[PDB]
């Protein structure tokens, strides 16, 4: 049984306790709110992307070239990390334009849904974490099937009661495919535990998709759309891009402090 929201932007004080709802009471397991950021700052951060003014971003661009085709090209480190980390938020900084800004945009939302203080997480000697990444699925790309589960690990410090959120907001879309598939299918670590390798326990998860054993809600949110779900419970994956426009989103994770005084988002 999969559940989750959709709710315009504006409606978020209708629910503060939503990222309580989905990671401590378990309620519902994700959310679209649409029109986080507008279709001009979208269209505006993607042209810089394409025109090369991006602020330096490209500098950080991972293509990931060995492992084809069920990987995504990547705009900064996901979780040498703290570096590109500040090169990031600079170059996402410049391209947003505070119009409105990505950081402070997205702590809005965050708060608005928890009531909490939101902040990026830090290192052990004032690092900024990068607060996201810059996904890109060009044509004939996906994301393969996975779960977002757990440096290792300042953060574990500062967090983990105890799953975490992802979410994204597409800069822009394909003409089809690209869609989220999430499914009903959870990480177990006593289902994988039988298997001697990850390579054979991801080989029965991907038989139980096939087979059509879980449910599976699939979303494709629009530009400026965030979609906020609990990618660390359960298996998903970003399906196939047809045409020739790349699917780009700028996504991370979030969790609740180690108090849930706190709630950090990074990537
Ligand atoms: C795409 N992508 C990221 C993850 C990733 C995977 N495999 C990789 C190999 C080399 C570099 C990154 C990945 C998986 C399939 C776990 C991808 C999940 C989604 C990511 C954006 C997570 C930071
Ligand atoms: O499409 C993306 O940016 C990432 C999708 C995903 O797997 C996630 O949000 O956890
Ligand atoms: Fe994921």
């Amino acid at each position: 049984a999969l559940h989750f929201l959709d709710i315009n932007a504006t409606e978020v004080k209708k629910y503060p306790t939503a990222i309580q709802d989905i990671i401590i009471n378990r309620s519902f397991d994700g959310m679209i709110i649409r029109g986080v950021f507008p279709r001009d700052t979208m269209e505006q951060v993607a042209r810089c992307l394409e025109e090369g003014n991006d602020g330096g971003m490209k500098s950080i661009l991972n293509k990931n070239e060995e492992f084809g085709t069920k990987v995504a090209q990547i705009y900064g480190h996901a979780i040498d990390y703290f570096a590109s980390s500040a090169i990031f938020r600079q170059a996402c900084r410049t391209m947003f334009q505070g119009s409105p800004d990505f950081e402070e945009q997205v702590e809005s939302i965050f708060h608005s849904l928890s009531g909490l203080p939101v902040e990026i997480p830090t290192g052990p000697e004032g690092q900024t974490y990068t607060p996201a990444t810059i996904r890109l699925l060009l044509e004939g790309r996906e994301i393969a099937v996975h779960v977002d589960n757990d440096a290792a690990n300042h953060l574990k410090t500062l967090l983990d009661l105890s799953d975490q959120l992802s979410y994204f907001i597409p800069l822009t879309v394909p003409e089809a495919g690209g869609e989220l598939v999430v499914y009903s299918l959870e990480w177990n670590p006593q289902e994988a535990s039988k298997y001697a390798q990850m390579q054979e326990y991801m080989d029965d998860v991907e038989f139980k998709i096939k087979s059509n054993q879980s449910q599976s809600v699939a979303y494709a949110p629009g530009p400026g759309d965030m979609l906020l779900f609990n990618g660390g419970r359960y298996y998903h994956r970003v399906s196939e891009v047809i045409g020739n426009s790349p699917r780009r989103t700028i996504g991370g994770f979030l969790a609740f402090s180690k108090q849930r005084d706190k709630i950090y988002y990074w990537s």
